[PDB]
């Protein structure tokens, strides 16, 4: 009954580049809508509740989603701030210490100076989204946000340590979907695509 | 690069009933077989070669997506043996002391009375698939194979503890890929089945 479905934003031009948005409002490509408009075909109309980050790139994806349903705006949602990363690729911080953490475990994956990590995005993000499953008692709950986001709330529903993060990879309008089979969740689909061309 | 897909069979009628087959040969439902067609039309052989589970409802599966192509038959491949579990729903196991054990963690969850677990599976059949990748380093490789099987796979390649295979549920054709980022294994979809009407 309870199914919580969670959505990443679609495309744009610094997600090509490899260049870290963090919380940047970065908009959509044309592509990224198209990808918004398939996503949402897939879905048809599903869900009963529609939740959104607020950024641009979550929001209109969210709009095209949604249809006729009305966006909730939800800023514990927006996407893990970055911090001093934002702006840079991977490849770029290279001779950082944090990074070299981040990868690592050590400090429960640091995201750059942000005073913040994997670990703590994992505990909260999941708390997160279980009070909103809560509070939608029985109901199919679509959640649109982004991918540092979602990847820390799949392993703190899951309670995974913060270093599983960098085996999973996420697309833009990837479909990753939960139930809770006990009180726990359980994963039914990750980053499932095939509604893009 | 090298692309993995792990492809579970097509339903049957013990799929149906929460029937645990194990190593038993059962046939594909009408609808087992539907579900193969609409899976081999979603992957529209767009693979370079193709592995199966000899057993009739992965093969048959295998069949459909491979078309043209010839299916490679690995007896390794073969649904874990549930010994006597087999031919029983998981609420008939309440009193069985390996099925607590199976569930909490307790000597590597043990699957019955057969002396391997999911922790075991979990190595041996991480092992095969990376000597299969390596094999065929550089292409897209499917394998048709089982539920628990491919669970077991998912939790070896991703070196996760063996209680975290009661928070995957796969269903049947539901499409689940791997690349390899920095050597090791990184999953890009689990148990996609967007193909299925």
């Amino acid at each position: 009954m309870t199914k919580l479905i969670l959505i990443r934003a679609g495309e744009t031009e610094w997600n090509l580049l490899g260049k870290i948005q963090g919380c940047t409002d970065i908009e959509l490509t044309p592509n990224g809508i198209q990808q918004a408009n398939e996503v949402a075909q897939q879905i048809k109309g599903n869900f009963d509740i529609i939740y959104s980050s607020p950024l641009h790139r979550a929001l209109i994806t969210a709009q095209k989603i949604a249809g006729d349903k009305e966006v909730h705006l939800i800023e514990g949602m927006k996407e893990i701030p970055f911090g001093t990363w934002e702006g840079h690729t991977f490849e770029e911080l290279n001779g950082d210490i944090n990074y070299k953490k981040f990868l690592s475990g050590e400090d429960g994956c640091p995201f750059d100076s942000t005073g913040m990590s994997i670990a703590s995005w994992s505990k909260k993000n999941a708390q997160l989204l279980l009070d909103l499953c809560k509070q939608n008692e029985n109901k199919t709950i679509v959640c649109v946000s982004h991918g540092a986001w979602i990847k820390t709330s799949i392993l703190g529903l899951l309670e995974m340590e913060p270093t599983m993060y960098h085996k999973f990879q996420l697309g833009n309008t990837g479909i990753t979907t939960f139930i809770f089979r006990h009180g726990h969740p359980v994963l039914t689909s990750f980053n499932s695509t095939q509604h893009l061309l």
